[PDB]
């Protein structure tokens, strides 16, 4: 952490808008998955991964964006982008 | 796969049910997630992954299932559970 992807084009990966929600409830938190990784691509040798929730792009957070934004940052990045990722699972620890 | 747990009356495994969007649309595919698994239960020891999906509760596919219908067939299942599961594979065939 960070990813980092260093492009000849494009990075090689498609990102989608998620809601999770919580047991039976109508409460949702919102985030942005890497949905694909193309094989051969700079994202696949730079080890992003299908299913990786993205938190940060070139350091900025992504919390709060839209899909169309997120998009936007990574669109404006040009050659090197890094992308900070965190795993899509309970992290958390009870007691 | 599939994964066979052998239970007692708790798995021991957390489930979400997520939404999953195309592009900026309101249109989306609801997935099952592992949410959490329980160090030391059966689940652990079946080797359910969390952060993976579940295809099938017992040979039934879970397409069009809301997350209450989820857990009724889990809640309907006997002693052993058998729940195939897929990691985010999203790979498209590119020529």
């Amino acid at each position: 952490q960070p990813i980092v992807i260093h492009s000849s084009k494009n990075y090689g990966f498609t990102i989608r808008a998620i809601r999770v929600y919580v047991g039976d409830s109508d409460i949702y938190t919102v985030h942005h998955i890497v949905w694909n990784v193309e094989e051969g691509s700079p994202a696949c040798q730079a080890g992003l991964k299908a299913g990786d929730l993205i938190t940060h792009i070139n350091g900025e957070p992504v919390h709060g964006l839209v899909h169309t934004e997120v998009i936007e940052l990574l669109l404006k990045s040009g050659n090197k982008v890094s992308i900070t990722t965190t795993p899509f699972e309970n992290t958390e620890t009870s007691v």
